[PDB]
């Protein structure tokens, strides 16, 4: 294994336990997801085990995604006594997370307290082509000394979830077996609602020029940990080969009857390769996915080294053959939110899969199709109608968000998300438009996407209420993106986002109907369409109060918006982040006019085509003045809208926000897990904002760029109706290279 | 709680983990005994929860004393975030044993990150009155802030034995329930082998003057840890009151069917009294102890405060209710020697009981007596007759020695002690000769001690071998107390020590036909005893091979001794203790005549009477010139043997090595628990030596003192056939004060 280069890695300076990079040093195959924790486990570390989809209550408040006992534990012994890398000397330390390989590395050089010193030196992974795999290798040496050394791999299931908050600790599974089988070391547990069971098998061994050297293997099983040792003859200087693998299970896979045989089957066959072997495979698949998703930025290096951090993450953490799972908010790095999808995903992840690799967004998508009863039930149990997506989403598909938290303040807070951001629904309809669009998946369209946007537009339907007086359709007592101001009347962003999909849907109904009706008559039959039913839809549309005003220019957020208190950011942080304007008290956000994220922004953005660049300038002036950038889905929206009204260095400032989100650690939490959102904001912003990229109505691909001036140049590559296009973005031209073909294409350049 | 006076208090100075200290920090009541770490059990530190008696195998080598699951744990917490002590900035810190109270204490002012500061200041105990409870109070002081303070109890089950060497690892125990009951939590296990069940139950409550303050009580049930929570509003400046009182029930006690009922039932109990009220219980029993147990020295400081502390250890750990367990070679204060019983207790230790509280001592004599089925067994399968003990002994009475372990260049060596340390069965019979002569329990010494004495004669009988070239019995292929020499005959000490027994049992036959017929011919159906078999012993008595030699005067440690290669000591390390020679090779020692320990010298200090003032004088010079005291028996036999020939200088040095045994880490591993022996051996070498008793052969209690110069006066009491006498030694005469009366006795004084 030789490392990357160097714009490649990502580095952390001192040995210690790291919240933040145990989330940035998270790997993750899109199945597991392993923290980055430092293989001995200190006592202060946070590990993190995950699958997707297995999720438990038990006695906590909501579901959440179950932090597994932790497999990668591994620690050196010496004559017995453990050598522990923060009790001595550090003579080298480096650890780098390489980022083209998709590998997590450590060499240190340590001096314990009897002078004696020694080499460790390796990396692990968690495979990117076999999903139930991850591997391990280290390499000691003695440098100066001969002993026995004791090799002690270890799976851990002492591990919780809520670990360091005592009111929310719960362990989210038993223990159902554990197992020396010779070959390796079994643990199997399931969880405590009784829905998953997940199987773990292990086996180490240590080598010396390629042939087995331990003269003594042991086992222990000492209750809630069990561990396999191997006993050797070190001599100085000698190179100690020590090779791990480890196969998680889980009931979520098919055909898996009992994990315990279908762990060791699959682990007898990892281990008939090597771990370079299984290297060389893991890294192909990194190589297939950033030959397609790498953009490589010239002259800003803080840049094009960030962005490729944020690109790693995402294609980590997506795995197409799932169609039962999505990405949570803090993908599988994390508990922050507890592994529940939002709109993050449909809105600013899943564009990067649309054009990078769309048949993950497929996959997402499939995701919220599957739980179309779940949304219907959720509908029907409020009073409403159609499909009403959950706003915090896992594995059942019913509503998951907490009814209370804890404020900026420390203190208790009802949360009414979970009753009120409706706008849930339209996102998800967006992104099946979305999707499509960029596609061409008609077939997709016509067996499920269509059902989705028309479930959502019978729910948007039941909510309007007509108003006599202004002699308007209004949606009131509700929460918009910006999560700061609760119960208000005609969210802008939502009356349009309802607008656009009670839209969408009567025109689908009509495409259906004229160009396809065999599909629009088996839909029909499935979710009891009449086409009666579009002209409702389209009398509602017609009629929902959006608000002007047609001179003055400037979209209020909500209705009474304008005539809260109003403040002035000035002053900010360390990370460029701003600082709360003074005589602002942090319990009392919905009484003045800052906001949290963008929202009337966040409207600009999705409907770009319903606003002129007049419109668009004014309100994106009035509301950045205005914004605290207290959700990670901020700046890059800011960022975005920036470039597109030409306002290039408040946009490089938001840009430069949402790439160091996790690295420079912006919101002060990164250690709950990877800011997801922010990730796919980032690509969103180089892509669409600065690399100019558009769609003109009738699905013409638009480039129009506009690089920062610091940046000489800007390639990457999307893929559009099927065929992918490399884009390389100079100051003055465009370069543009079809690298696959399916069908001619239209472009249309500056300029 | 008002701490004692200073001259009663042992402190360490820094905040951290410590071995050593959770060794001299250990509390215990004779029944439990607990480590002595810090409340909120650091990553670092090695907890230690015993029971006497509990014992179990399961896959070690040999059976060992139980570490328990660690009740004694709590932690605060504010704002949800724990308030690490080891993570602040400590700006007082004060941790004491006060041994005068029996308590261990701790004060803490800290200064944690966001600048808030904290103290926290209480103490525990291990009740001296009741037996199965454990009493911790401490006070919580917000200085400078308000919060939400949750305060944690808990009983943590993932403790193993031999934590910190992973071939040895073992945890002994399965978790059985746990349970909230309201009123507290609980917690109970079986052992492995499934000889004995333990109960642990606790309940925490939080008091703001005196009256519960807490506004929620929470319990987490999180696998193998289980937690008890309080959660308080907390005002600046006010002094919270925590207490937790903890009741461990094991089935080694009587009626104990339930473990459960009988903790919960208990705890009920002692929950209606305050924790005042226990400590003032606990002292007035620690007060009736020190009353007889205390003794002063004046003009040495630093020996007055390491006496107590010796002494402190010893009324402790010992429970005369308990006639079924006995002290081990490291007290219930760590798992060195694995809890096993060795001659330490009857040659060491049990002189203290004897003088000091002499139901103790016939308690484990009793331990004895009710393993002599064990004894014979243990003959038997030798190929002996009469009881031979074991060298090693838990609770069955076999044989528990190791096979092998590792010399002091840590390499695996055989282990013969259990094979052919012999000794063992006459040091017994000695203790039971001893106990009685001092006591005149004569009901004692028919019942029980008798048996004993006469069984281990048979064994003696059996295994002296006849030789016609000398014409002698010899006793070959040994090991005495020196362990490093191995296979030796004639040792000097085995073969006086095998006469002695040989001898006092058949005067013990005359006496019991003569003078108490009844109870001859009770024991004589009893265990087969024919008045021709005292013949036998008298006949191999008288022939029993002593070597002199008549002038020249030296004994011979064993037959070829002097043939072997010749060191000098020259060089003492920090703690004034010998250095190794050089040229001596640690795995040959067979080949040197350097010892380990007191050998031809401990036989002078237990058979007084049959050497001389000249003899002893030579063979003292030149052993101890030899002697590594590589055990922590050593120095205290070769003070008391000083002061006896009249080397006070080497005594007075040798004192103060067993003195500081634990407090100055003397043998390098006091984290292994407390050297018990060496404990004995310093009140030996006080009373004995220094202070000059001795006993003239009719049973006349002589007093003959010396001090070393340097302390002005030295008292001590101590009970002598049924009378308690306090002394008072100065450097002119002796004052004698009997406080308590029977009958007349007879004392000689100096001089
Ligand atoms: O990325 C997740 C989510 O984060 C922010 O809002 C959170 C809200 O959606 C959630 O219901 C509550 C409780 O779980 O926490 C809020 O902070 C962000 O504002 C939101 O738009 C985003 O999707
Ligand atoms: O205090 C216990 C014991 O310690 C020393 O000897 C040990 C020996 O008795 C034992 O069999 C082995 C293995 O457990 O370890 C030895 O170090 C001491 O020499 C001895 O006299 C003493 O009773």
């Amino acid at each position: 294994m030789k490392l990357s280069e160097r714009e490649w890695l990502i580095e952390q300076d001192k040995l210690e336990a790291s919240g933040k990079f145990e989330t940035c040093f998270a790997l993750t195959n899109g199945y597991i997801g392993i923290r980055g924790i430092n293989e001995e486990v200190f006592c202060e570390e946070t590990p993190g085990t995950y699958i997707a989809g297995v999720f438990d209550k038990s006695t906590a408040q909501v579901t959440e995604l179950v932090n597994l006992p932790n497999p990668i534990g591994l620690r050196i012994y010496i004559n017995r006594e453990f050598l522990n890398p923060l009790k001595c000397e550090i003579l080298e330390f480096k650890r780098v997370l390489d980022l083209k390989q998709g590998i997590l590395y450590r060499k240190l050089r340590l001096k314990d307290v009897k002078g004696r010193i020694t080499t460790i030196e390796g990396f692990r992974f968690v495979s990117m082509n076999n999903k139930n795999l991850i591997v391990q290798k280290y390499d000691v040496v003695c440098e100066n000394y001969s002993a026995v050394l004791n090799v002690e791999s270890f799976i851990d299931a002492t591990t919780v979830n809520s670990k360091d908050v005592p009111n929310d600790r719960v362990k989210h599974y038993e223990i159902d077996k554990k197992k020396d089988f010779a070959d390796g070391i079994y643990l199997g547990i399931t969880t405590k609602d009784k829905k998953y069971k997940v199987g773990i098998a292990s086996s180490t061994k240590v080598l010396l020029n390629n042939q087995r050297c331990y003269f003594n293997r042991f086992t222990k099983d000492l209750g809630y940990i069990i561990t396999e040792n191997f006993e050797v003859e070190a001599k100085q200087g000698e190179r100690y080969e020590i090779e791990k693998l480890t196969v998680l299970v889980s009931s979520r896979e098919k055909n898996v009857g009992d994990v315990f045989e279908t762990c060791t089957n699959k682990l007898k066959e990892f281990e008939t390769k090597s771990a370079e072997k299984l290297l060389f495979e893991h890294i192909e698949e990194y190589k297939r996915l950033w030959d397609v998703a790498n953009i490589d930025i010239v002259g800003d290096e803080v840049a094009n080294k960030s962005v490729k951090f944020n690109i790693f993450h995402l294609i980590s953490m997506a795995n197409p053959e799932d169609e039962h799972v999505s990405l949570g908010a803090k993908g599988l790095h994390g508990e922050g939110y507890k592994g529940h999808v939002f709109w993050d995903t449909e809105i600013f992840m899943l564009p990067f899969y649309i054009y990078t690799n769309p048949a993950a967004a497929k996959a997402m998508l499939m995701y919220r199709y599957n739980l179309l009863d779940a949304a219907r039930e959720n509908a029907r149990k409020n009073g409403y109608k159609g499909a009403q997506f959950p706003w915090e989403s896992a594995d059942t598909g019913e509503e998951e968000t907490p009814k209370w938290g804890y404020d900026y303040l420390g203190n208790p807070v009802r949360i009414w998300t979970g009753d009120i951001e409706y706008h849930i629904s339209a996102d998800i309809a967006y992104a099946v438009m979305n999707y499509v669009r960029a596609t061409d998946d008609i077939d997709f369209l016509l067996n499920y996407g269509s059902e989705i946007i028309i479930e959502t537009a019978r729910f948007w339907a039941s909510i309007c209420k007509y108003n006599k007086e202004k002699g308007r359709y209004e949606i009131n007592d509700v929460i918009g993106p910006d999560e700061f101001h609760e119960h208000c009347n005609n969210n802008a962003y939502t009356n349009y986002l309802a607008k656009w999909n009670l839209l969408k849907a009567s025109e689908l109904c009509n495409l259906l109907l004229e160009k396809y009706p065999k599909y629009f008559e088996k839909l029909s039959k499935k979710i009891n369409l009449s086409d009666e039913e579009p002209f409702v839809w389209q009398e509602i549309a017609s009629k929902i109060y959006i608000p002007y005003h047609p001179d003055k220019k400037l979209i209020e957020q909500f209705e009474g918006y304008f005539n809260l208190k109003d403040f002035v950011i000035k002053e900010y942080d360390q990370n460029n982040m701003p600082v709360w304007p003074e005589g602002v008290e942090l319990d009392k956000l919905n009484n003045y006019q800052l906001i949290k994220q963008a929202d009337v922004v966040m409207l600009l953005y999705l409907l770009g085509e319903e606003f002129d660049d007049q419109t668009k300038k004014i309100n994106y002036d009035y509301y950045e003045k205005r914004t605290m950038h207290k959700s990670s889905l901020s700046p890059s929206i800011y960022a975005l809208m920036g470039v597109r009204v030409g306002e290039t260095n408040r946009a490089y400032i938001n840009f430069m926000r949402t790439a160091l989100t996790d690295l420079e650690d912006n919101q002060g939490n990164t250690h709950l897990g990877i800011h997801a959102a922010s990730l796919g904001g980032t690509w969103q912003a180089l892509v669409f904002g600065f690399g100019g990229i558009s769609i003109e109505k009738d699905d013409v691909l638009s480039v129009n760029p506009w690089l920062p001036e610091k940046w000489e140049s800007l390639k990457f590559s999307i893929w559009w109706k099927g065929n992918l296009l490399d884009f390389k973005i100079t100051k003055d031209n465009v370069e543009v290279k079809k690298r696959v073909e399916k069908g001619n294409v239209k472009l249309k350049i500056k300029g």
